[PDB]
């Protein structure tokens, strides 16, 4: 929309704060990021500010650090962009295959021309000798999130696959609800294709940089809607 393209510029910065705990270990992270919301790309630079070094895999946190930066076809309402400047909230559950659980709540707003993200995380039930608490993971596979409208919100479901250092994958089933603070136009069902990379980190993962690409694609409509 015109007013929304006026405030969600083609280059946007963000600030983020997470406070969480994993298996009872409390921590805080601050970060800053930047990206191109209409091109689907962003980077972030995170710093552990309390509770470091973290005694678990950074990879369970990386997907919690920004769907305002999803490239959308013009004919798919970009609900999360349209939610600004008030913004949106999201809530997520991740069920990992060994019984570990992460749940997340998040607030996204726009202040002084930058996005402001506030993340709260609670991770529980990870086995002590499992890949999360033993730091045996090596980043996510690319993922397609199946998006669909329901009861006034946007929901996404995905199977995320964490690569394991000794081979194979450690899987999570994930469901997220995204809901604008004000009613704006919901899309139909479509897919968000994501690739999230850790581009650098220090030895103990107290300093981390990430890159993600996110693009919405039609899942119906055939060749006409392919690459729209
Ligand atoms: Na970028
Ligand atoms: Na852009
Ligand atoms: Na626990």
């Amino acid at each position: 929309e015109e007013d929304n393209m006026a405030i969600i510029k083609e280059f946007m910065r963000f600030k983020t704060h997470m406070e969480g705990s994993v298996n009872g270990h409390e921590f805080e992270i601050e970060g800053e990021g930047e990206g191109r919301p209409y091109e689907g790309t962003q980077t972030a630079k995170l710093k552990v500010t309390k509770g470091g070094p973290l005694p678990f895999a950074w990879d369970i946190l990386s997907p919690q650090f920004s769907k305002a930066y999803v490239k959308h076809p013009a004919d798919i309402p970009d609900y999360l962009k349209l939610s600004f400047p008030e913004g949106f909230k999201w809530e997520r559950v991740m069920n990992f295959e060994d019984g570990g659980v992460v749940t997340v709540t998040q607030d996204s707003s726009l202040q002084d021309g930058e996005f402001i993200y506030k993340v709260k995380l609670r991770g529980t039930n990870f086995p002590s000798d499992g890949p999360v608490m033993q730091k045996k993971t090596m980043g996510w596979e690319a993922c397609s999130e199946r998006m669909y409208p329901e009861d006034g919100a946007l929901k996404g479901e995905m199977k995320m696959r964490l690569k394991l250092k000794d081979g194979g994958h450690y899987d999570a089933e994930v469901k997220t609800t995204y809901k604008a603070k004000k009613p704006v136009q919901l899309p139909g069902a479509y897919n968000t294709n994501t690739k999230l990379d850790i581009t650098s980190h220090n030895e103990d993962y107290t300093i981390v940089e990430q890159y993600e690409r996110n693009e919405g694609r039609h899942s119906t409509g055939g060749m006409d809607e392919l690459y729209k």
